[PDB]
């Protein structure tokens, strides 16, 4: 019941990649809480958010962003847990400002980087999921299945119109 | 005493750069083994590597290459393990065809991506090692030492 | 009637651009094979693919993939045939990602790259026609009249609206 | 005598650049504070330096860093100055990722971003004088004899 | 009511990126002007309009141009005043070009560069309203509370559809 | 005896990565003809190496050069044969410019493009060798040898 | 009555983007060809052309292409002339490749390129316009006139909706 | 003897490349000056000299620069004369920067934009030349052998 996965996003206009990591979250059934947590226009709520993530019971953060994206970053910064950051496509730039923004991390200080868009928001749920399976062998199965199906999914050939 | 992290790379010529994977896991006592594993010159040889790793106790797998850097994904594909992509800076372009030959992986099988170069090999081993701690209270509390290390250490004004 | 070219490509949405080579091999009289296999999802179907396309008389392989493209240099790294790769256009990065992904392969497993698109994947049924064209001389005339016919139809002046 | 601009910087591998930024404020006689304060390794030094930085007297917050370099933007979330931001060339990518982390602000937050490197760091400097000696004419004049003797100073034929 | 900012712009095309800047100056109540100088075509133009700032009472200048954006630089070339540059988003390359031409000045001849786009504009204007608000304190106190209420109206989750 | 790859570069300065290409076909025992031919330097030179590569009993071409790369495109306008096309890495752009110029080919005229480099040069005269082992069997064995001997020689673990 | 510029162009698709420099030079009241010529489907018109070009009474040629654009910089190859490069926008690298192309050329071959797309094209016909001035008086006061007209023409404000 | 091409540049540091233009002008002797002229630093330099250029019996500008290059397009505009580009490369971007600040000039006001670095100096001076040429029958002679012999000189084969 209680979260083991944090998803949060810099704006609403982050909330149709983002929604792609809740979506696959709940399919695997990992209970997660999704916020809006602003680096630049609400530093101080990240950084209580991100201090008090392990206390609270998670154990992975998703944080989504575009543009001079701070958010996985800083999420990083404040938090001994795992932080998975999704760079949301751009208008200009088309997430490369994103992109880098998030993936260039200094050592000392990771973010484990998924796609620009809507892809990176799905495998940021699902390198989360294989993060919990290594703990909890119910979703190890799930995940499984899950893995084993998008295999078994996938057409001979193609639809030639 | 058994390996729970594999550091895999492309080559020998990554091997300057993947150290700082091996270094951090050694400084943190996480056992892991260290291997040259290429896609492209050795696709069987990863197929078996990447299919076997959860049998043998690995959790992460972390995967360096450099140009067209198919290692990571391909890794990725054949495990359910967490990969983790470390972007080799390659000699023409600077890592930039490493990082995008890792990080745009297709919804369905992700690589947590790292920074370009030996930054991205010590963040890749300090992830792991953050992915560990979850299940691991003693070396969570040295994860713990080294953040809080790192962050004291930090000096006040420049030299 | 046994086909001496195999078209793979990642995914259904390649096919809009891939189409574009298994209509110039069929244009050309080039017996071919048209397949979807995923170097991400199902890579032990492009395992058993490549290693046996010799064995079952194809003479070359034409990939196509977008993004993180692993298709066409990972056939290349299972078969002894050539191997050619056409990068499709990706949403935000337009096929930068998909080119460097396929062209930058390290010394020893080549991928002979085409343009960004469905002129690569034109290109690459055109580059796959010449090179059975050195060995196959009903091609051979097949292509030089093909050659010969675009230089003659390109217009002297433009049709100025 | 009291610092009027603060000079911040992630790393002691940023002196080389931010150095310039520094000289400059020294050359026109402005008191400032010359610090390394890291976005990501020290935050909380950041939360406090950013937020108190208007109450101790600082008028420009001038911050330099590389990579996916938060610094300047951090900085900028946390107080009402105005920070500019210089991005410090990286090794790899050679401050186009340091650059587009810190331009690339979203519309609330702003940071004055000048140019990679060396020169981005002396402009921050002259960005912040020109700023200054709105309200200060001792300043502006002395800036002004700087803009007059930096145009008469370019030679009229190569050597 | 004599204007303390000038806002100028090389075209009427940059004038719906320009805007952002107009209306938060006003909405701050800071007095400004906001005009078209072209760096290309009204050199002559630009140069008095720049080098008659200060005495005009000027105190910053924001400047907006996209493509080789060459009006920030050149408006900085002839003012000691601080000059804000705004890249408007190009066509072909996205305001890559406009962002390059804009923030590389050499040592010696400051642009403080603002992001490409509208955003950068709004930035523009929230930067110059800083300045002039360490030596006004009732702008000081409505920036304060412009601030303030900016971080205040950020939701805590998204509205999910 | 006679060649049957042409290896063509736009001049000296290519030399230094298309020697790699030369090399290979040499290991390979692939007779074949190295030549300068600039596309904007020598246009005659090379309409003439282009229109009659065929009736001289070339097989493929390989062609490499740098910056504003026309080389390859413009042999390919020429022949019918197979061209491969070796993107020289050019002093300021790192040979983005010579990839660019030659993998972004039209539909109608191909060239097969290996990566920007030594790499790449090496690389078209192994996709040659793979081209003419198609109806060379004692090379298609030599070729297989050669794949065979990359693949099993790649060490197990970093030096 | 005899052309003096010689406008040429890979193909059709060209001819939206090259419209804008056979339209200045009209104008300017500039005698000239437009062309379509392609260096990779008809070399041999190429060579032929940019041969004979001088002969033929043509002062100034330029060319038009996108993508891997040869057509400047071979027609340059091939004639004493100067020719200046237009490149075309691409679709999916948004003419950088065009650029690249054309502006890259070696030492000892020039290529005056000009700005993506239709700026380009009308720049081209300009800066041809500006050569032919040095020579022709009649022209020259034409192309200053012209200059003049712009200058005067740029208003001092936008209309601000 | 009275100069017909003024060469200019931004900055002494722009000369290692900008000599280029300069040897090749004297090479095919056309008279010319040769002179730094800064846009931002010597802006009123600048409207002199571009504004008197024509009067002064110029016929051809070429301007090199880098960075954030102004130079080359303030030059066009306020000249009738053709302006020539030189982007030089710059330390960061490798004259990324200089290039498209030079190129993307917007319709009606031209720069003839030549190579990144020494290869577009060179060619400034020659493409100057060929607008020179085409009312000069003595320095039309000059180019034409020039030319000739570029082409005639290149190896057949690389050493
Ligand atoms: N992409 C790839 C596939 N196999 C090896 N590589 C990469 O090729 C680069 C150069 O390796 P080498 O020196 O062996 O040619 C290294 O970054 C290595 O990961
Ligand atoms: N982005 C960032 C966050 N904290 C430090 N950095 C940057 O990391 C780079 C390399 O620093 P170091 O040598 O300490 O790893 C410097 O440019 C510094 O600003
Ligand atoms: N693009 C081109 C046309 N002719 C030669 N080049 C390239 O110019 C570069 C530099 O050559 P050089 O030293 O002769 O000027 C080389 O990569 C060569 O292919
Ligand atoms: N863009 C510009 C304006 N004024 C000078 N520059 C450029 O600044 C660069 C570095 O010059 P410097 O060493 O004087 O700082 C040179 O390429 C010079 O053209």
């Amino acid at each position: 019941s209680a979260p083991v996965v944090g998803i949060i996003m810099g704006s609403q206009s982050d909330w149709e990649t983002m929604r792609h990591a809740d979506a696959l979250l709940t399919e695997l059934e990992i209970p997660h809480e999704t916020l809006i947590v602003s680096a630049d226009r609400t530093p101080d709520r990240l950084a209580d958010y991100a201090r008090t993530a392990a206390e609270r019971g998670l154990n992975v953060i998703i944080a989504g962003a575009g543009g001079a994206a701070h958010l996985p970053g800083m999420c990083a910064a404040w938090t001994r847990l795992p932080v998975l950051g999704v760079p949301v496509e751009s208008r200009a730039l088309k997430g490369m400002d994103s992109l880098l923004s998030i993936v260039q991390m200094p050592g000392g200080v990771p973010v484990g980087t998924l796609a620009i868009g809507a892809s990176g928001a799905k495998n940021a749920a699902l390198l989360a999921a294989s993060i919990l399976a290594l703990y909890n062998p119910a979703l190890a199965a799930r995940l499984e299945t899950w893995r084993a199906l998008q295999t078994a999914s996938v057409p001979n050939s193609p639809i030639t119109e």
